[PDB]
């Protein structure tokens, strides 16, 4: 794919391969209070349940039919999260793999639907980031002991899995590695180096994506600077950050603009906006972690609330009013037409239990989602 003059177009299939609270609330509520993580969700059901939980999940998730409306909705690319443990649990881990065969039939259906794959390392052994979406919340252990080493193990396998396929155009190191959070970056700079290098053993053809870190991507310049063959990934969301929450519609809309002309358009290297999401709040169920509350009403870290998060916690936009659908497609358009600036999009994520603005596939059905460049209600912004 030449991610250096083409557009990307995708979406996420979160929660899938690696399960988020959020995303799927009813199967870690399934298993009580303390279910907070894929981690803990294993642990507590023990092998045999977890396995068949899991599976099932799995198995009901994702059909062909979901690649076949992405492709219809004028995507070119699904970005599909994978666990480590996929590749084999490590001794004492709950996880349970089987993973495996389900991102080789979503490579299949892709193909059949005429988009390619993205496929993400999203959980690394000890945890790169402490989110639940790892694996496991609450300590950044990557990097400590073997666990880059067996990050690399589980890497090499995946690649050597897929990179045969011409449906698989892109693979990335490892998911939102947590710089801030404690993540060293000359250690990471070695990760990719020898992620670069495990791709190139299997097919040179294949990009190789890096996270930012959460550092700003025009840090990276002068980092693997390589035109198509390495492409960054940043995430772009306005409900983790005070001043971005606090923003109107109006504001949200120019700081879009702002983060691609100013960082976007900074790098060095093609870079896609790998998650963004429609959503402005951080109301919905579990999104900062099951038992965490949101900034938005005021239940997290002290902030003071903006609003309730009564109506955009729970279900689908349906809900809401006809404004509120269209200040969604409004914040939507601006991020498709910023985003596309550079190197394109891959929406977070593309189905969920309800989460109001998250889930592309009721955004899609709801006319709030646009199917095309040429598809905008609203005049083209930034
Ligand atoms: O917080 C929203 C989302 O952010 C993403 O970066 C993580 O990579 C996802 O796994 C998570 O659901
Ligand atoms: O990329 C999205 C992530 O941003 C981080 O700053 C937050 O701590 C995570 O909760 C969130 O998922
Ligand atoms: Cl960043
Ligand atoms: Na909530």
């Amino acid at each position: 794919f030449d991610y250096n003059g083409e557009k990307v177009r995708g979406v996420n299939l979160g929660g899938w391969l690696v399960l988020e609270p959020w995303i799927t609330p009813s199967i870690f509520d399934a298993a009580g209070a303390e279910a907070v993580d894929e981690w803990s969700l294993t642990k507590i059901l023990g092998k045999e349940e977890a396995e068949a939980r899991l599976s099932a999940h799995w198995k009901s998730f994702v059909s062909a039919g979901d690649f076949q409306r992405m492709a219809d909705a004028g995507l070119n690319h699904v970005r599909i999260p994978i666990g480590y443990w996929a590749l084999g649990p490590l001794e004492g881990d709950p996880y349970v793999d089987g993973q495996l065969e389900y991102l080789d039939k979503a490579v299949e259906w892709a193909g059949a639907a005429g988009l390619k794959v993205l496929i993400d390392l999203h959980g690394a052994p000890g945890s790169q980031n402490g989110f639940d979406n790892s694996g496991r919340r609450g300590a950044i252990q990557w990097q400590q002991g073997d666990t880059v080493e067996q990050t690399l193990d589980a890497f090499d396998l995946l690649a050597e899995r897929y990179l045969g396929s011409d449906t698989v155009a892109a693979i990335e190191a490892i998911n939102e590695p947590n710089i801030p959070g404690g993540v060293d970056q000359g250690k990471l700079q070695e990760y990719y180096g020898s992620v670069y290098g495990i791709v190139n053993k299997y097919n040179a053809g294949t990009s190789v994506v890096y996270g930012d870190g959460f550092l700003p991507v025009e840090s990276w310049n002068g980092f693997k600077t390589e035109g198509s063959k390495v492409v960054m990934d940043t995430h772009h969301y306005h409900m983790f950050d005070n001043g971005l929450i606090a923003m109107d519609i109006d504001s949200h809309i120019d700081a879009v603009c702002q983060f691609a002309h100013q960082h976007l358009e900074a790098s060095d290297k093609p870079v896609i906006v790998g998650e963004w999401t429609g959503a402005v709040t951080d109301c919905a169920k579990y999104l900062n972690g099951k038992g965490n509350g949101a900034r938005y009403d005021g239940s997290y870290a002290a902030d003071k609330a903006i609003g309730d998060c009564s109506s955009l916690a729970t279900g689908f936009v349906s809900k809401l009013s006809d404004e509120e659908r269209s200040d969604m497609r409004r914040f939507i358009e601006a991020q498709l037409d910023a985003f596309e600036l550079k190197s394109g999009w891959v929406f977070w994520t593309w189905k969920t239990e309800g989460a109001p603005g998250w889930d592309m596939s009721d955004l899609l059905e709801a006319g709030v989602f646009p199917t095309s460049p040429d598809d905008r209600e609203f005049p083209k912004q930034c």
